[PDB]
């Protein structure tokens, strides 16, 4: 975990974080960070291997105002699973439909709240065959993921700022 | 953890947190939150001599909380000035020899700490005690922070 601290740059650090989450069973990973009182999601510090087509479309669609994981991160420190039950509006249902077309079907989102008021997320998708296999998997690794998201926040807030 | 969230009042919430920390091997805990909300069984005299001696600005855990989200294990390694050693010797007198502080930074900007002491006979044994529960502790601190900020403010 503390390799994340050691890393020189965003580049090597980004490569460690992706090895680490891949090692755990995840396929697509997003680390995002904003400084305190900023809603400029379209311009956050972003690391990982999320499909760039999804990220650009998400930007243009204004999906930061729709993504249920985003309003959740601004109010909570606790994980949110990409369960069908977090997609509660016609817009969020449609947001899920497009995220699926990009392979972001099963996963979770750990909110990040740093010591300097930084706000962000560690999102990780898993490539599973049904909600039951996805959820059992994510609960196994949840306690390692719970430590990892804060090491990422601390070393990651360090490189960005 | 879920029962922490099911808690209707601050009193049953602290009872839960105290029992969980106790079941995990800690005997004295402080949960402090600023927007200060204080729960736990810390020696009431210690919280008092703390403020009195203005120890907030010599105690290494406090400076670390303002700057990190990672836990800091209590140790005279950071208590290396002579007052910082009196601070430890005094904390030792109150039973707070071994333990760790989890910093708390909530979604709406709350600032705080979850401190947990362990009774142990040496630093090796103490760190084993805390390392072995660290993943569970890491979840506890965030569950406590979310549910505790929602019931403190
Ligand atoms: O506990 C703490 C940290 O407390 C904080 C920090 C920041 C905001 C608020 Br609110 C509370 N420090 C000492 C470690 C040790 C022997 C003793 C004392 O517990
Ligand atoms: O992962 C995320 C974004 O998280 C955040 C939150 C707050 C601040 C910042 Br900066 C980033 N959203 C979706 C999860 C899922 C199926 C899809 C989407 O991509």
């Amino acid at each position: 975990f503390l390799e994340l601290e050691r890393s020189s740059g965003k580049l090597e650090w980004s490569a460690i974080l992706q090895k680490m989450a891949s090692d755990l069973g995840f396929s697509k990973i997003l680390f995002g960070l904003l400084p305190k009182d900023s809603q400029d999601y379209e311009n956050a510090f972003i690391v990982g291997n999320y499909p760039a087509a999804w990220r650009e479309h998400y930007d243009r669609a204004g999906y930061a105002r729709v993504d249920p994981t985003v309003s959740h991160c601004t109010q909570s420190v606790l994980p949110i699973f990409w369960e069908p039950s977090i997609y509660q509006t016609r817009k969020q249902h449609e947001f899920f439909e497009e995220a699926s077309a990009a392979g972001l079907v099963y996963g979770l989102t750990m909110p990040l709240h740093g010591a300097r008021g930084e706000l962000g997320a560690l999102s990780l998708s898993v490539e599973a065959e049904n909600r039951a296999e996805a959820n059992r998997f994510m609960e196994s690794v949840l306690p390692t993921l719970w430590m990892l998201k804060d090491y990422a926040l601390q070393s990651g807030a360090g490189l960005a700022f």
